[PDB]
């Protein structure tokens, strides 16, 4: 049974620009185990995975029917697992959620659907 | 079980032309609820609304086998909810439609899922 | 239930590039009847179709967890749709395009 589905899309302009803007920013939207790989990375990559973090917790926000500033981003954390596809290793839902993402050099997107 | 599901993308520079080469266009896409909802906002707000309602109901349409303009604009209506997500109010389906609609600057996308 | 979720986005500039780098690209990417097609259609018409297969079987390659084993044909009502997949569900596919990309949503259901 399905209890929620939400997607997001986002441009990587928006956040390349909001990390070189305030510091701040990734450390607001990644988990400390986030931050670990995020720091590990390298120029496109680097902004890519920030991004497809944020597309992510944005998408699940909308499968549970609302805002990510109600939930907290610090609230989700997407790491992943042994066959190496993202997944949300912390969330406020028990059943499954069935994650993807995907990303261009301009866009990423996230797909995220709830099952019980 | 799910029987449908569609996705859908939408410029928002074609439904602003759209806007202009035909007057009326606004209201043959939105039924008279969201035309209300449509003529309170302004700007930006203003055309994304009508391009998220084109983008939502065409996905709806496909995740249903068909095309928006064969199922008809005016028999499928988008509201928004007490927590401000998007939902079907009105449609030509019995079972649950899980509804999900994101944009950037330049896009709206909509993705729909159909379950019994 | 589900059994498999995967999306795509891909830049026509990705698909255009590969198409002149290697001739071969689409032959390898497109089954015969895909290709019967793809050599149809003509110009951004031709991209769009090419990368919308691409798009939905790197889709349905995620959602598992050769794009030669995979077709993606039309029914009748224009909507593409997987003729052949190593899956015996229901896969739904929904596929579509702006000017400068194409995106794929696949969900695998048993």
């Amino acid at each position: 049974m399905i209890v929620g589905h939400g997607i997001d899309i986002e441009e990587l302009a928006s956040i390349e620009s909001a990390v070189t803007r305030h510091e701040g920013f990734a450390k607001r939207v990644l988990t400390a185990l986030e931050m670990e790989r995020f720091t590990s990375l390298k120029g496109r990559r680097q902004i890519e995975y920030l991004a497809g973090r944020w597309s992510a917790k944005e998408a699940f926000s909308k499968a549970m029917g609302t805002g990510i500033s109600k939930l907290g981003f610090q609230d989700l954390e997407v790491l992943n697992n042994e066959r190496g596809a993202p997944y949300f290793s912390q969330a406020p839902f028990s059943g499954k959620i069935w994650l993807s993402i995907s990303h261009t050099d301009q866009f990423v997107t996230a797909s995220v659907i709830l099952e019980e």
